[PDB]
């Protein structure tokens, strides 16, 4: 008997940290592989080694395949008539059984084989605590230096590595600093498994909403959306949970008690969050702070918003580098458009006539009925089946002609498409040779009228600036789409 496998399994400072059978399962197999490598025969070795009573032996695998793989102890259909028809491709049964191999030469090559085996065994326990929480508050102290990254000789029986975009770029996890963030994907790094500290992503920057505020973690403050730069600045909508109170000091701390502590472990930067309230107009105005709001408006007929603010002292409201308004839409849910301070009131300069022309032509009206309330009511008569026409009594004339625009005025909008629908079929458009080819969608070929293409071979003449007006001409939309169309002269007409 071995009389030492039991002691190895019950050392038990290192054996009991991992599974008790790990040493007899993985380390034994690695030792068998090392002994086989030290042996002349290049045969797969499986270690039937147990720490119960010392019954440890080795076996030579058969490697039953359709070839001569592992030829030292290979198996195949050459023994089909002798092994009760056990011919297959992939079977790894034990053809033979070794007795013992002291292998003093393998004891010398231990530093190359068993050292790596012990490293893998340690990594097995390292991965059990590196990122086993699948994303939680994981800290790390930096004690090592690594190229192209930031190393940390932290605990959890493992190391830690932070990429350039993982930790704070201004102050990486280097000697003289520490990190604290969240991570879930931890693979086997150099010298065994390692943890990961990334205190720059949303999972660490936005996690301060319930770690810095004193009345948010108990679900008393509205903290549901927060977009911020990594370790540089943060501008989130600090609101109350339908309390209609001043929340500017809730998530930012009383007298600035949390501005310098939200990301203290992530780099220690200064943030400027925006405020909100229960009023939708006030919340929309204050969600993009600092924004010089000049008017109040809201749009719901389309998937868009309206950022009605100035741009003189509110350069962040329009967006110069994504400082304040970039996280504003996340607090609203709809994308908004902004302009200059004097360009905010010019959104409907010529629109009040452009949209009203199609309503006056359809209803056969004049300027008196086309411009009386066009600038007052946005789309007063434009597909009036949904919009109401019972509030224009004070306007010049009755709203009955505008009320009758639910279907009478919708016929003109379809009859005017006579110069647009026919332009996508044969009016200087692509031919049928590329209208049903692969690479692009069948209906996507109708948008080829903006490049001047008249046939399959005509679309290949577009250079870097001919058809590049739109972003449709992508890599996947041109590398495999025009290949079956423009190659008619090269290899298309030849069967």
């Amino acid at each position: 008997m071995n009389k030492e496998i039991l002691a190895v399994v019950e050392a038990v400072s290192n054996e009991k940290a991992l599974p008790r059978e790990k040493i007899f399962e993985a380390l034994e197999s690695a030792l068998a592989t090392a002994t086989k490598k030290k042996y002349e025969q290049e045969i797969d070795v499986r270690v039937q080694i147990d720490r119960k009573s010392g019954d440890f032996d080795t076996f030579r695998r058969w490697l039953v395949v359709d070839e001569v793989t592992q030829p030292t102890k290979e198996i195949t259909l050459e023994a089909a008539r002798y092994e009760d028809e056990s011919l297959n491709l992939g079977d790894y049964v034990e053809d033979q059984i070794e007795s013992v191999t002291f292998d003093r030469i393998t004891t010398q090559t231990a530093k190359q084989v068993i050292v790596q085996k012990v490293r893998e065994a340690e990594r097995a326990m390292v991965v059990d605590q590196f990122r086993e929480h699948e994303g939680e508050i994981i800290t790390g102290v930096v004690k090592k230096v690594n190229r192209d990254n930031i190393s940390l000789d932290l605990g959890n029986n493992a190391e830690a590595v932070i990429l350039r975009e993982d930790m704070l770029p201004r102050e990486n996890f280097r000697p003289g600093d520490r990190v604290r963030g969240v991570l879930y994907s931890v693979r086997p790094e150099a010298r065994g498994a390692q943890l990961f500290v990334t205190r720059s992503k949303p999972e660490m920057l936005i996690e301060l909403f319930r770690i810095e505020v004193p009345e948010i973690g108990e679900e008393v403050i509205e903290i549901k959306a927060a977009a911020r730069d990594p370790g540089s600045r943060a501008k989130i909508a600090v609101k109350t949970n339908d309390k209609r109170i001043d929340p500017v000091g809730a998530c930012v701390g009383m007298r600035g008690a949390r501005v310098q502590a939200v990301s203290t472990e992530l780099g220690g930067e200064r943030i400027d969050i925006v405020l909100w309230d229960d009023n939708p107009a006030q919340f929309v105005i204050n969600a993009m702070a600092p924004a010089d709001v000049a008017s109040i408006v809201v749009d719901e007929d389309k998937h868009t918003m309206d950022i009605a603010v100035e741009a003189g002292n509110l350069a962040q409201a329009i967006g110069r580098n994504g400082q304040n308004v970039r996280l504003a839409s996340q607090l609203s849910g709809w994308e908004l458009n902004v302009m200059t301070v004097d360009d905010l009131q010019a959104k409907h300069q010529a629109e009040a006539h452009a949209a009203i022309d199609t309503f006056t032509k359809y209803l056969d009206i004049d300027e008196d009925f086309a411009t009386v309330l066009v600038e007052e009511g946005f789309s007063t008569l434009e597909e009036l089946a949904y919009v109401p026409m019972k509030e224009l009594l004070e306007i010049e004339g009755l709203d009955e002609p505008t009320v009758e625009a639910l279907r009478e005025r919708a016929k003109n909008a379809l009859a005017t498409i006579a110069q647009a629908q026919e332009e996508s079929l044969g009016d200087n458009k692509p031919a049928d040779d590329l209208l049903n080819l692969e690479g692009v969608d069948r209906d996507l070929a109708f948008k080829l009228a903006a490049r001047g293409v008249c046939t399959l071979e005509d679309l290949a003449e577009q250079g870097i600036d001919d058809l590049a007006d739109i972003e449709g001409l992508t890599d996947e939309k041109a590398g495999a789409l025009i290949m079956a169309a423009r190659n008619i002269c090269w290899f298309g007409d030849e069967a």
